[PDB]
DNA sequence: CTCTTTGTTTCTCG
DNA sequence: GCGAGAAACAAAGA
């Protein structure tokens, strides 16, 4: 989710910025949605200038004019390896540098790469309808409140859409709703102003805490946020606030962990 | 064997 | 448009 992608972004920023790409190889070229041979031709010999993030998307800034947009989906994992590192089964792509290589692996093959130009990045995210970053500066509670008032959607699935605010997935949506004492099936037009305020702040605070702790490990695999989870994967354990048993249900196809006392239906 | 579960996004169907 | 269900894929457990 956003905190894990941010953790990877920071680690990569530290290590590969300034590196010339010597070569690029694929064993699974079909995950390059803009075309693998095209990407190899355009990026070979270019230097990595920066790594940015928007929501759950990583953005490699490569030369002045290219942006490689990468989504890790369910299982994508990057690692920095020596040039002689052996192949592992689900490795799909590598960018080779002079002194090491960046390898992308993805057991389920869901993750994507798209090569687009610098001036097309903002239109790309507008087209995806990605909502604001989860910061006090960008995530305006007033617009959030108005969108929730207008909808009969259930809060968990509406938060997962990425349109009200970017970066929540199954772990942090469950954690946030427990923190804000809101049931995941609550229709959003039933939420009162004070609950919306607590939700807004809890989204920002949980994701910032998860970033600080290097994400949850259930690059970026040394996180400590998993030790702070209150409900996700905690079925049958007791709520830290009230002592009721955490329950698990299915909401719009997703596993959903909540306290039935603290999160009233 | 069959079913279910899983850090996601985006489709069809009615 | 909406919600339900499932595709894309792989692995593991009941
Ligand atoms: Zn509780």
């Amino acid at each position: 989710e956003l905190p894990e992608v941010e953790t990877v972004r920071r680690e990569l920023e530290k290590r590969i910025v300034g590196q010339k790409i010597i070569s690029i190889e694929a064993t699974y070229p079909r995950m390059v949605l803009t075309g693998f041979e095209q990407l190899k031709k355009e990026l070979t010999g270019k230097t990595i200038q920066g790594i940015s993030r928007r929501g759950k998307y990583l953005i490699f800034e490569i030369g002045d004019d290219f942006r490689l947009i990468s989504h890790l989906r369910m299982e994508g994992k990057y690692r920095l390896a020596t040039l002689d590192a052996p192949r592992e089964k689900h490795d799909h792509l590598t960018m080779k540098f002079a002194d090491g290589q960046l390898i992308y692996a993805d057991v389920r093959k869901f993750g994507t790469w798209e090569l687009i130009s610098t001036d097309q990045v903002l239109p790309y995210f507008l087209k995806k309808k990605i909502g604001p970053e989860p910061t006090y500066e960008d995530f305006d509670e007033k617009l959030f409140r108005e969108k929730l008032r207008k909808s009969t959607k259930k809060i968990k699935p509406y938060l997962l859409e990425q349109t009200l605010v970017a970066g929540l997935g199954n772990i942090y949506v469950d954690e946030v709703l427990w923190l804000a004492k809101i049931h995941p099936e609550k229709e959003t037009n039933q939420l009162i102003e004070s609950s919306i305020h607590l939700l807004h702040d809890s989204i920002i605070e949980i994701l910032q805490k998860a970033i600080k702790l290097g994400g949850s490990s259930i690059l970026g695999s040394t996180g400590k946020m998993q030790n702070e989870l209150q409900v996700y994967g905690k079925t049958g354990e007791k709520c830290s606030r009230c002592g009721a048993e955490i329950q698990k249900i299915k909401v719009a196809g997703r596993g959903t962990h909540f306290c039935p006392v603290c999160q009233q239906k």
